[PDB]
């Protein structure tokens, strides 16, 4: 029962999610001066090559795009982390205009948008017993800003049409994350948690510096999404962020000088 609009959103989640008020919650605005270069952070590895994406569905809060993680096929490993982690699927956050929809903020900057690569602990097994552990989860998060087009974006605008209510699915086979990158993996990393509920302290953030830049066009088809399932009143998929949460004793590392 928990969404975004004012009788069910980010102010009410506490009252049955009681760990939204918790010591490690997530989004949190990344102050760039504050936030430190750790030269014991290892190299960074997105291992994407062998990524195997399944299917795209629309949850009611955003869509995900599903991945294989049966094996270790599409993988993050190094900066922050200890071991590997497995994909197993992204989605977005995104506004009803462009100057908002990001939910890590930098220097208190919104982005348009904010995409996030979620990953599991392999030493757990599986996702479920990975979220009962203080670094079962690393999610790698991606900001959007908007100008010219990200080419590798594309073919998920163009399934939209086709998931554009709850519940909704489609095939969604061959899709390459590796195309939604930027160039650099300069990364601010710090512990957190699930940005939805159940809103668990179970993830290692790693949020790249470097935007994508995406078009107009392609951020306007995420707003023609729908938060409800078919035949029911049409509600507009937009404004699925959670605003940034106290930082509390967290220190917030950054890769690169
Ligand atoms: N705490 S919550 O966000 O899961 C929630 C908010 C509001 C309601 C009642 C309105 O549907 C129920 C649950
Ligand atoms: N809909 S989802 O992205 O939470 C999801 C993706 C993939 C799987 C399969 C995990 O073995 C389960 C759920
Ligand atoms: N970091 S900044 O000064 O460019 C900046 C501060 C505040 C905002 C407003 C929210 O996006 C945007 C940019
Ligand atoms: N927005 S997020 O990446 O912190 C997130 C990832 C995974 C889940 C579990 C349910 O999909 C909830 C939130
Ligand atoms: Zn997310």
């Amino acid at each position: 029962h928990w969404g975004y609009g004012k009788h069910n959103g980010p102010e009410h989640w506490h009252k049955d999610f009681p760990i939204a008020k918790g010591e490690r919650q997530s989004p949190v605005d990344i102050d760039t001066h504050t936030a430190k270069y750790d030269p014991s952070l290892k190299p960074l590895s997105v291992s994407y090559d062998q990524a195997t994406s399944l299917r795209i569905l629309n949850n009611g809060h955003a869509f995900n795009v599903e991945f294989d993680d049966s094996q270790d096929k599409a993988v993050l490993k190094g900066g922050p982390l200890d071991g590997t982690y497995r994909l197993i699927q992204f989605h977005f956050h995104w506004g009803s205009l462009d100057g908002q929809g990001s939910e890590h903020t930098v220097d208190k900057k919104k982005y348009a948008a904010e995409l996030h690569l979620v990953h599991w602990n392999t030493k757990y097994g599986d996702f479920g017993k990975a979220v009962q552990q203080p670094d079962g989860l690393a999610v790698l998060g991606i900001f959007l800003k908007v100008g010219s087009a990200k080419p590798g974006l594309q073919k998920v605008v163009d399934v939209l049409d086709s998931i554009k209510t709850k519940g909704k699915s489609a095939d969604f086979t061959n899709f390459d994350p590796r195309g939604l990158l930027p160039e650099s993996l300069d990364y601010w990393t710090y512990p957190g948690s699930l940005t939805t509920p159940p809103l668990l302290e179970c993830v290692t953030w790693i949020v790249l510096k470097e935007p994508i830049s995406v078009s107009s066009e392609q951020v306007l088809k995420f707003r023609k999404l729908n938060f409800n399932g078919e035949g029911e009143p049409e509600e507009l998929m937009v404004d699925n962020w959670r605003p940034a949460q106290p930082l509390k004793n967290r220190q917030i590392k950054a890769s690169f000088k």
